[PDB]
RNA sequence: GUGUAAAAUGUUGCUAGCAUGCUAGUAACGUUUUACGCCC
């Protein structure tokens, strides 16, 4: 090769005060013409002069075959170092650290705290939840007895009473409601309802199987109050509902509440996570996200008859762990009752699961429709050309040019034009046209994967506003992103000749459907947002969507029209891919879920993943348990500690209970409740603009001399509360001026609530949950915040990360990465922050570009909050999760290493002992005063500033 | 949803000699360039 072994030769050259170049030398007549380069190096370290004098065609010739050979011998001289680039990395080392830098007397204090504690160190059986019937004078929800009211002299048979009298009053004056049920009537479900209610008293376990639409889930449950009160005993019954998310859980409660026409909280209610809106305690209908089930699991189901379980194709791991106690639970229980619920799968395996139980049909009015494929859009349209980790194995095989050439011209196609990557105006035009001569008024549905690309698609459709005409062709999008005036605005139908184009994902293949879909646009592309234990990977991809979603999107149209279904997919693919999904229980940890089986005293965990749908690899039980044992939380006689139980009834993953355990050691409680359900809850800082990269001057501004986005949404946070303390009229004014999203730091607010009050309970006093207001502008030493962040360094763990230059960053185990656009140290420019270590919450994209959720962090981290385990490296380096070093003599790392005994010997004090907190014993409470005293922000500096 | 002084395959038109051909002088171009604001 010509382009290497050459460019620091002539940076060498220009060094050696030589600007001499390849100089082209005429030779011969203008019939035997020739061209000569000549570029002489002169080497004095060796005195053995190279040259290059190599006849060439043209000019460049003259130099090409001239710097081709003169690599070629300098080569041979072996003096030069090959390609003469930029290439390749090193991960840069500690390049400099802030050592340790603090005074003797620090190094006084520890040593007579590791002597005031003797820490040694080198210096080189399957029981059942209860579950009664209704009882009179007993709350089902709230696992006690009233005793209070009018409850504990009346008896439920008056309860049932006063129901039916209700119902009886409604049926003869409530005409909405009259309304209301010719439209649940002529609803399919209300076919079958005579035998369905004979079926379910007469069924333990009822498996319903009905297409998606026939809208049951609204109409289930009320058809079962109304069978059992209409009997005069529906007092005498309290029905359940849970359902795999909280805003269908909470769409669904509205859609019963209209129906029922009564304010929400009498008879129905949702208790979604981080809410609660408890009904009633006899004949209620309660909706719940299956977590929230799990955590009132721990009481038991006492005084509920039944539970109408909703999607299970889901497959989502929640679902499946609910289903599998709920079998066991009616195997010992037999008056309950179980509705399994589905809508186009096969529920043969489901009722093989509960002994082949029985299995109820809903027949589903539908039209069949003809399938497009790559014949037809290359007949009609063409559909051929192409546009005119790093690295892993296996075949990846394309089909969208595998195609026989026995339809229309497929490379004429290919040769002519397209665009296949990115829809363009071909399909836009042929809905366009199918619309203009069919004469077909419907909604234009289509389905994208990520919401990055709907965001792509949008912008490609306005800047091609000539079909992007929004006054002429309606544009919907449908997202979480986008707030529920867009969702509402959407099942608003605009007039036709303005066309309905609407782009949404797999939020609308279920739950929301309009009336109005004929067209329908499959890319067969979804989110693939998984984790991956091994190296602390979320990985936001897009892979081939499972077929049985396929047929659910061919027949998710045609309401009255026949329907028209239009198939960006090739025959090979179409028939090659799964019908199902991968089940996303295999590959998910399993700590939470064992942890929550564990507290409710259900034998080993083995046992049950053997008894379960689909056995778990045992490397998932392996990863679990291991994560569990050695995390110091289960003994390893497979012994719950009362720290795990603190851990089951924080909705929160362990990483950051077992630290809201330790907040209020050190008095900063709330803002540890902030900062876990600010980690937890994946949201946004701001209400971010459209089209823009960075942040403005205040959504920087509130970062502050400790320029953290953590800090800053605290100190929102804190604005917010004195303003609330006003009233809110001006309040969100204010904070749009601020930038503020609301909702997102709202729940923020509730859920740090519920987890002091839950820590209340737990038993720790309330005077180390007091206010700790912090103020971003002063750039001296608050120690509340810097245990703060400690704390933080020590939650987020592995995800701790090194910056290099501007957004360019290392994370651990070699790999580069960038900040994400929303973080607060965005920019332009390259501004050096005042400690080169920061700590990212999640990383998002696939390929491990953004980081999260940074803040920096402390040197004095290092082995302090760096690791599980004490990590001890030789020749005067210490080694940090085996990438990031530090230089410190083995002793001063081995003291401030070896208190890892001591927190954990902390933690397990606080959890036995939470109601003397404040009040630990006397080495212990000066090992907490030391630690508070060391993790200063500016400590590590003694000595020399810089 | 990056491009530049650098890498070679190679097309044209077109200027002079060597006896309709051959040789040098290229607007331009993927694919391989040090690097620079670049994370979508
Ligand atoms: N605003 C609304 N008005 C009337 N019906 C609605 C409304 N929103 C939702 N629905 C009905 O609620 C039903 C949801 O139940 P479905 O999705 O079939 O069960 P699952 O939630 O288990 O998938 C839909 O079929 C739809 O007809």
């Amino acid at each position: 090769t010509i382009e290497n072994a050459k460019e620091r030769l002539n940076i060498y050259k220009q060094t050696n005060n030589i600007r001499d170049d390849y100089k082209y030398t005429p030779v011969g007549p203008e019939h035997a013409r020739s061209f000569l380069a000549e570029l002489s190096i002169y080497v004095p370290a060796l005195n053995r002069t190279v040259t290059a004098r190599e006849s060439g065609s043209n000019k460049k010739s003259a130099s090409k075959s001239c710097a081709l050979s003169l690599v070629r011998q300098l080569f041979h001289l072996n003096v030069i170092e090959p390609f003469s680039g930029t290439l390749k990395k090193k991960k840069d080392e500690q390049l400099k650290p802030y050592p340790v830098k603090l005074s003797p007397n620090l190094i006084n204090k520890i040593d007579e705290v590791i002597k005031g504690l003797d820490l040694p160190v080198v210096n080189p059986e399957s029981s059942v939840i209860p579950w009664a019937p209704p009882q009179a004078n007993w709350n089902t929800w709230h696992a006690c007895n009233i005793d209070e009211g009018e409850l504990a002299t009346t008896s439920i048979d008056d309860l049932s009473m006063d129901y039916e009298r209700s119902l009886r009053d409604r049926r003869q004056n409530d005409n909405e409601y009259r309304q209301f049920l010719e439209f649940r009537e002529k609803l399919p479900i209300a076919a079958m309802r005579s035998e369905i209610l004979t079926a379910i008293n007469d069924n333990p376990v009822v498996i319903i199987r009905g297409n998606t639409g026939c809208g049951k889930t609204t109409q289930i449950a009320q058809y079962i109050l109304d069978d059992y009160i209409c009997s005069g005993q529906g007092g005498y019954a309290n029905i359940y509902v849970t359902q795999p998310r909280r805003i269908s859980a909470i769409s669904v409660a509205e859609r019963v509440a209209r129906e029922r026409c009564e304010q929400l909280g009498d008879t129905v209610g949702y208790s979604v996570r981080f809410e609660s809106v408890f009904p009633r305690p006899y004949g209620a209908i309660l909706f719940c996200t299956v977590g929230v089930l799990l955590r009132k699991l721990e009481a038991g189901l006492r005084g509920v008859s039944h539970i109408i379980v909703d999607e299970i194709h889901e497959r989502d791991v929640n679902s499946d762990f609910l289903l599998v106690i709920l079998r066991d639970m009616v195997d010992t229980y037999p008056d309950l009752h179980v509705i399994l619920m589905s809508a186009t799968i096969d529920t043969t395996k489901f009722s093989k699961y509960f002994g082949i139980c029985p299995v109820l049909e809903v027949p589903g009015r539908a039209f069949p429709v003809q399938q497009f494929f790559l014949e037809d859009i290359i007949q009609m349209t063409d559909f051929v050309p192409s546009a005119e980790s790093e690295d892993k194995d296996e075949a990846e095989i394309n089909y969208n040019k595998v195609c026989e050439d026995k339809y229309s011209q497929k490379t004429r196609n290919a040769m002519a034009m397209l665009s296949e990557s990115d829809v363009s105006f071909e399909l836009l035009e042929a809905l366009l046209m199918h619309i203009k001569s069919k004469n077909i008024p419907g909604a234009i549905l289509v389905f994208l994967p990520g919401w990055n690309l709907i965001f792509a698609l949008m912008k490609f459709l306005q800047n091609t506003n000539i079909f992007g005409d929004t006054s002429q062709y309606q544009i919907l999008p449908c997202h979480s992103q986008i707030p529920r005036d867009e969702q509402r605005k959407v099942f608003e139908p605009v007039p036709e000749g303005v066309t309905k184009i609407i782009l949404s994902t797999n939020i609308a293949e279920t739950s929301i459907t309009i009336d109005d879909i004929v067209f329908v646009i499959d890319i067969c592309k979804a989110r693939m947002k998984l984790f991956t234990s091994h190296n602390n990977l979320t990985s936001y991809a897009t892979v081939w969507a499972s077929k049985t979603n396929l047929e659910q999107r061919k027949g998710r149209a045609g309401r009255v029209r026949p329907g028209f279904c239009f198939t960006l997919c090739s025959r090979a693919r179409f028939q090659a891919l799964e019908d199902n999904l991968t089940p996303e229980m295999f590959r998910t940890p399993l700590h939470e879920m064992a942890l929550t089986i564990k507290l409710l005293r259900l034998g080993s965990i083995h046992h049950f993943l053997s008894k379960a749908l689909e056995p778990p690899p045992v490397d998932a039980v392996i990863e679990a348990e291991v994560l569990l044992r050695e995390m110091r939380c289960l003994d390893a006689n497979d012994e719950l500690t009362p720290l795990g139980r603190l851990l089951a009834r924080l909705p929160i993953e362990p990483r950051l209970g077992k630290m809201m355990v330790l907040g209020a050691v050190f008095g900063c409680a709330d803002l540890m409740a902030i900062m876990a359900s600010y980690s937890s809850t994946f949201s946004e800082v701001f209400s971010l603009d459209i089209g823009q990269r960075r942040l403005a001057n205040h959504q920087k501004a509130l970062s502050g001399t400790k320029c953290s986005d953590h800090v800053a949404m605290i100190v929102a946070s804190q604005m917010w509360r004195r303003e609330k303390q006003r009233g809110e009229h001006m309040e969100a004014r204010f904070c749009d001026w601020k930038g503020l999203q609301m909702s997102t730091m709202n729940v923020i607010w509730d859920a740090k609530q519920q987890l002091l009050d839950l820590l209340q309970q737990a038993g720790f006093p309330e005077e180390c949950m007091i206010s700790h207001e912090v103020d971003e502008r002063i750039d001296g030493d608050d120690p509340v915040l810097d245990v703060s962040l400690a704390l933080l360094c020590l939650g987020l763990y592995p995800n701790i990360c090194v910056h290099k230059e501007k957004r360019k960053v290392l994370t651990t185990e070699s790999k580069a990465a960038l900040l994400h656009k929303t973080s607060v140290n965005c920019s332009n420019l390259a501004v050096t922050f005042p400690y080169p270590f920061f700590v990212f919450g999640e990383k998002i994209r696939t390929r491990a570009v953004s980081c999260k959720q940074l803040s920096m962090v402390s040197p004095l981290q290092v082995i302090l909050f760096g690791s599980r385990k004490i990590d001890l490296a030789a020749n005067n380096i210490v080694r940090v999760d085996n990438w990031l070093n530090f230089d410190i003599e083995p002793e001063l790392a081995a003291k401030i290493g070896a208190l890892k005994p001591a927190l954990e010997d902390l933690i397990t004090v606080a959890c036995d002992n939470p109601s003397d907190i404040l009040r630990l014993e006397e080495p212990y409470a000066q090992l907490v005063k030391v630690v508070k005293d060391l993790c200063v922000k500016s400590a590590g500096d003694f000595g020399l500033q810089r």
